[PDB]
């Protein structure tokens, strides 16, 4: 036979002690919401194949909670999941964060919107951010937080003058015609 | 032709000392008896399929079970896994290892009492703790064996007068509130 | 699309710097045995299959076994193997590591006669102990090497005196009772 | 039972502080442009199996790009991978990299020219080498960055003095007739 | 629905600093001529299978090989890999290292004796070693680049006087009862 390609089940535990192959909750939890939602099999297989997962102490949550509730949805599974495993972050805390973030790993500046990013669309995620200045704020930060050539921050402060409040996707075109 | 998403088997090895992949007994025994009832495929490959999850003393026990009866059922194989390796616990001694596990210095509180309920669950099964007092000897548990902050034990402390005591998801909601 | 648990070849190598996914040669001869007698492909494709279970010096013994006669069977390569790798034991070597096998460091009962049980068929196989009595020593070796109080002793004792020698699987089902 | 021969997908995660297992992003990008031209699959399973590629900071990217437009074409979001990850290297930088580029202390003389042809194939993409002068540039930069042993600098001289120009794998040739 | 085993493609990579899972070349060289010879596929899809088995350096040979000229053959590929990285050792030079390798400081005496017939296979078939001599040639190097001692030397010098002289096989055996 001609080989195989293969992609290995994301592999979650909840332990402190997490090993390379295992990875943080969300990224896990969003296979899982495919397997509950997007998967055509049975609930008494989605039930079977979120199990298999698991491994260590996120493993005995899910016998905990089908120990309370046989008849529970996989849906509600994930519900009982994150109401243990989700972020314990304020809007305080989300906020000073997403504000602290300052390309201090030598980054390249769309590197850095990529990293502050990821922190903004959790504080969007918190509600810790009006939606209908998302853009607005993540300007205002990386102009506050990355080390801006003149060109590219006149550029920026047009956009946000003009009323084209940039998208990532707009704001990384805007920033590879004068990054390249 | 294409990327196939494929999952992994659950080692067991019964040593002491087990690596960081090979999971405890009751686990892989639910892998094991799925192998042995619900597989559509012949015992004689059935039995390839439980012992290719085995190393070291528990591939040892399925040799010298094999070597004494080669006409042996998948689950008679497993009876004597359970006759060897299953958990030897009583009324009085599953009481006692529950109420003397106390928060270890690694642990955070929402952690801990994820794991002290495991230890409720095989107390309950064992019928060493009524069903209707579980909630008393968690919040009680709890405080003994965890520091709480002040905060937090003031809450549990709260909690414990209240009269509806807290669900182990809820006393989770509590707690995590109190985590961030 | 729907996932299924895959099964990875145990790789063997000889290596002094063993991988702790290379397994000890016992286990690998197991898998080796079982495509040179039981697969039904032509002998010229097994001695590949063998082959991809090989890395490093034990890979460099097939190439120069198959050097000395290309005309050769596994059933030889595999004697090759054996003679390499197996392990050195003397008559006397076997009993006194046998008889030397006392329980140690508060070990369970059970996996203490388990760990006995694997030396004992290795003593048997190289006739060290006469396979009429290996039983007889079983419980002997079993009565001076368990730290034991309680009815166990008197219990084992009965059967010996009786006449009823009990198989392994019936002194695991004694040594459960009173480990309990 | 019988085994696959089977390729793991290369994993790409973007982090500075990478992985043993992790990939130069310029070889996870053949990966995923292969995803994205070649495999018959409908567009939703090609951004899963890019996706299912990806770990840590790139997988972040992958779910901010997602996000911010549903969209999106599968060669959309490998375009904005090569903004953020693509290495942007200048004619100054590169034609100085290349030049640089000395013999380090375990090269061979091969094993060095072929790290070094990689390095004057990146200048050459970027026009900073005439393609017509290459082989003058790679003779001449052996030369310079070599510690030819002996008779390998006089061979070496009266190859610079040659005549006719080697390609790479005639230059190979010759270098490994001298090698011993 | 069906569970399957799994055989890992043999990476090579070409790097001095080889990591634990990359084979020597030519045990992949071993692996690559099966897919340009005896696959059934075109020669993109078994350029693409190639390609797949190469990490680093190696990887950038493939690279280099092909944009050169996109025309060629696998069989020339691999023509390409020989070249650079299969050995290309002298009657001189492999008569020299066979006979400079000693026992390396923390080996056991087994272990060299096969480490050492590997360069003896590898000496005859470059011709530096006439097979009606191997023997004697076996016997002899072992005892001038071990640290032999006890009635060993005393076996092996009698086995040198004793007429017809061991197989490879039965040098191991006796090596291996004095490791005992």
């Amino acid at each position: 036979l001609l080989p195989v390609k293969y992609c290995k089940m994301r592999i979650f535990s909840g332990s402190t002690a997490a090993a390379p192959e295992e990875e943080p909750f969300e990224v896990w939890l969003e296979q899982a919401t495919e397997i509950a939602k997007e998967w055509p099999i049975p609930e008494a297989e989605k039930k079977r194949w979120v199990a298999e997962s698991l491994r260590g102490p996120a493993l005995d949550l899910m016998h905990i909670v089908q120990a309370d509730n046989p008849s529970i949805s996989v849906g509600e599974c994930l519900e009982a999941f994150k109401q243990v495993f989700g972020s314990t972050e304020s809007r305080r805390t989300s906020q000073v964060k997403y504000l602290r973030t300052y390309q201090q790993e030598g980054e390249k500046i769309s590197a850095y919107v990529l990293r502050l990013e990821t922190l903004l669309r959790r504080a969007v995620e918190k509600r810790a951010i009006p939606r209908n200045i998302a853009d607005q704020v993540r300007l205002e930060q990386v102009m506050a937080g990355a080390n801006l050539g003149n060109v590219l921050w006149c550029r920026l402060q047009e956009l946000k003058d003009q009323g084209p409040l940039p998208t990532f996707l707009q704001l990384m075109k805007v920033i590879r015609e004068e990054e390249e």
